[PDB]
């Protein structure tokens, strides 16, 4: 199988055909639920544990909780509610979890009496159900995903708010360290923060080939907002009831889609290799051998070499198939190197090296296969990421007026333009940019994406680009998913 | 707080007691739901690790299947609807909106993975195709639930081959059996029962269904710990599951399906904790020891505190997780009795009498037997206590299972020994229409249901005689079967 759009010139259908055809994802009778295959599962596996051993140096503890909401306990237009069970009538609906902080929260004061049962740090990892009549996108917007959010309650905001911006940079690592994208750190306006939050913190992500963004991860800080809404109370070391400073964070298989949004070419899929079940395929060349059973001895104690040094790969014997059509297999499914022995490198002790992600063919003696892997298996790492960076930084063009914004919108672009940030001008803007781009499937409206925490200075009467009133701060714009 | 019920006098307010006071669940507004607090998910956590790189060595993958079913899919089953019809969850309304297109959410993922098997088998060379899972079930039944035993909500996993013939599901039917075998014995210190089930209690659907079974020897009662059921072609024929084999012929595919749910966190609490609180075997409790310090009037309380923080520092240092109870507003004996709720395996006292010495006491949950340690070798010793613990656990356990076990003839036996809180093993025809008189009968006749269901044919049979009649009907005796209260 191939890959028979262009990403620069059909993006969405170069997409489809990547996540389908490298086995990531099956489509599935009902809209808006794919089911993720085991190389898909794999990259949500791996980021989950490398998750859960940063966590747990936070003292975060996993946990489990329901699956069900009732009516009046979830006091939306996003929810399903279950009814029935079998023919009989519930007797009263219950709603599936669309996140759990009205589920938690409302046992929480059961758990926290003083100052000495904080900070409780909780985390979850579960599947939720947001059932938005829009059009969906596979990983990046769908009706029932999986993710981990984590809730904290603290004795005063200092903690809280410190926390908060630990578990921001983990999302960071997550997305730097293990799928080899990067991230822009900022707070939401206020218009788009998360509903009962105090401040929303973020990370966002560009696809430059279609000139979208896309929030990575969210971590909040919801202060007393939730501890007064579920009476979450404390009483502190002098006798006095105090509210609880709580936290809640999230990360979704929303992250799966953006690395595959990053990497991906006209090939197919590149996997990090952090994030691929074979880092290595060994594929044999039995043309022209003089002793077949020799080829197979050879590859399979590179095999043995390599997972002996805890390196997964596969050996791809595969009689029937041209050495061509296991080259391209593989590469569709973004196995990050391959290992090509023919009769030539038997009789050499050597073996030929690609890297997937620049196709370098190397020529290694066998004596330092190991080595050799290990350390192209970190260069692929740092150059898809410098890659991505690169790109990331080439998208974002800083503009001082509205009138330089459609242009570097319609370049695929984000603008960093200084605003005034209120909240009235979110929805201006956005209906604004809407009608200028009905002129040539998703939105044309631009949002604030986020206010970047790496501020570049603010010129003394620097005016908003849209209200030309005083401008408070730099904040990202551009279109998004 | 402490446990004010004895497991042996009322077994089920001690259980409700024990679950809540060692902070293992959490009650939540919606019945038969529970809030798996982080102690017992930590459980969950281990035997989940333990299973992924069991069935990662016989090439099963992980994957992730759409909590939502079609009734479209879900009624192509011919008997699996029988099975699960009354208890799956129906959802009618999206935000504000009903719309007719109702689904269902997963009571069990066959229907939902079946449904595009068809797409991934096409040849002998996509065989075998295994795959798992680890997520969330629902089971709506109108019965009152208990807590991990029979819950409406409750955790997974769950496990689906296809194979090229019945040879290899078979064999994996059983390698998985013994997965599970290892599950409980080598992580939860519980003894389970290999067995067949009987043709009434089989998974509906499948050609046969294996099973292990524990049993509760302090209430008389059966748990089904796990299940691997061989479904042949069933699923198949039903799914239109084909492959064209080595000579271009279409062949059905031959499944198995296999789970196991936090269920086996119950059977563990049931089976080791006691009239003091949770015994977790090490391997699944998130604290191995804990250092309680003792104050006399006699010493610093501040030599004392840098003793525990070396003791601290050196089981840490070894990869094994503590926790030094420095609170200073409660006893030692508040902290031994708050430890020994929460089920920590091994305390570590130190007072002014072993820091003069340079050693400790190391006290055991599962028999209180106290050992007087020098702090050089503390290290070693918990390590080897921990080990001990463990077998300590799963030996005691297994002779209970053993004395449960009554072995009968006749029916006129039955009653006293399941009112000796036991379970038989009877001579059975295995004929499906017995399975009901025998239930209701021995309800009737008892003073949770009374009846005693067709456990398990177990695996291991003991000799037949050869006249021997069956223990209900009088007809020629088959095979032996485990009879048995339950869950
Ligand atoms: C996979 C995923 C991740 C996140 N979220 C939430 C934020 C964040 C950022 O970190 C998080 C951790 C919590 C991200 O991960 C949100 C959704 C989602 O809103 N689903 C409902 C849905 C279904 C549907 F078919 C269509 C649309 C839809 C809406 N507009 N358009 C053009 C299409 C929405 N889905
Ligand atoms: C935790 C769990 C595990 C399993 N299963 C099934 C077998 C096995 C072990 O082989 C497995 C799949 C792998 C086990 O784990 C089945 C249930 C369950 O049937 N839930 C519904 C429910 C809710 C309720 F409130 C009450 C009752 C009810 C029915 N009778 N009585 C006296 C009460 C049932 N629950
Ligand atoms: O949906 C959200 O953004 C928050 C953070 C994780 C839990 N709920
Ligand atoms: O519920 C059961 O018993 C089977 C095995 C796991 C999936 N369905
Ligand atoms: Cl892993
Ligand atoms: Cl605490
Ligand atoms: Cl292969
Ligand atoms: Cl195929
Ligand atoms: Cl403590
Ligand atoms: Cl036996």
């Amino acid at each position: 199988m191939a890959i028979t759009s262009k990403k620069i010139e059909n993006f969405s259908d170069w997409y489809t055909q990547v996540i389908v055809k490298s086995e990531l994802i099956e489509y599935y009778d009902i809209s808006g639920c794919y089911i993720l295959r085991p190389a898909a599962y794999y990259i949500w596996e791996c980021v989950q544990a490398f998750f859960n051993k940063e966590i747990k140096k936070l003292n975060v503890e996993n946990s489990y909780f329901p699956l069900f909401v009732t009516k009046n306990k979830l006091e939306s237009p996003e929810v399903a509610w279950v009814t029935k069970y079998g023919d009989s009538n519930l007797p009263e609906e219950i709603a599936i979890r669309p996140t759990s902080e009205t589920i938690m929260y409302s046992v929480f004061p059961k758990w926290i009496r003083s100052y000495r049962d904080l900070p409780l740090k909780l985390n979850q990892w579960n599947t939720v159900v947001r059932w938005e009549f829009k059009q969906p996108t596979p990983f990046i917007r769908t009706r029932e995903f999986l993710w981990q959010e984590g809730h904290t309650a603290h004795k005063n905001e200092e903690e809280a708010v410190k926390l908060v911006f630990d578990i921001l940079d983990l999302y960071r690592r997550w997305y730097e360290e293990y799928l080899a994208v990067p991230i822009i750190k900022g707070i939401k306006s206020e218009g788009e923060k998360f509903g009962g939050a105090n401040f929303t913190s973020t990370a966002e992500a560009f696809i430059s080939e279609n000139g979208r963004a896309i929030q990575a991860a969210t971590s909040h800080y919801l202060g007393t907002n939730f501890a007064k809404m579920f009476k979450i109370e404390f009483e502190d070391e002098n006798e006095v009831k105090q509210y609880v400073h709580q936290t809640s964070w999230g990360c979704t298989t929303r992250s799966i889609g953006i690395m595959i949004m990053t990497h991906g070419d006209d090939k197919g899929l590149v996997l990090p290799p952090n994030v691929s079940k074979y880092k290595v395929v060994i594929v044999p060349i039995f043309y022209k051998t003089t002793d077949e059973n020799a080829i197979h001895s050879y590859c399979k104690d590179i095999e043995k070499i390599l997972k002996n040094a805890q390196i997964n790969c596969v050996y791809d014997d595969r009689a029937s198939y041209s050495p061509g059509y296991k080259f391209n297999h593989w590469e569709l499914r973004g196995i990050p190197i391959r290992i090509e022995v023919g009769p030539k490198d038997l009789q050499n002790n050597s073996c030929v090296i690609v890297r997937r992600d620049n196709n370098e063919k190397c020529n290694v003696k066998k004596e330092s296969v190991l080595l050799e892997t290990q350390q192209m298996l970190v260069d692929i790492h740092k150059n898809l990421f410098l890659k991505a960076k690169k790109k990331l930084d080439d998208s974002i063009v800083q503009v001082t007026s509205f009138s330089e914004v459609m242009n570097a919108l319609n370049k695929k672009k984000m603008v960093l333009a200084p605003w005034c940030e209120d909240i009235a001008t979110e929805e201006e803007i956005k209906k604004e940019t809407q009608r200028l781009s009905l002129n040539q499937t998703l939105s044309g409206a631009m949002k604030p994406l986020c206010i970047p925490l790496d501020q570049p200075p603010m010129p003394p009467n620097m005016k908003c680009f849209w209200s030309g009133k005083p401008a408070k701060r730099w904040c990202l714009f551009g279109r998004s998913y």
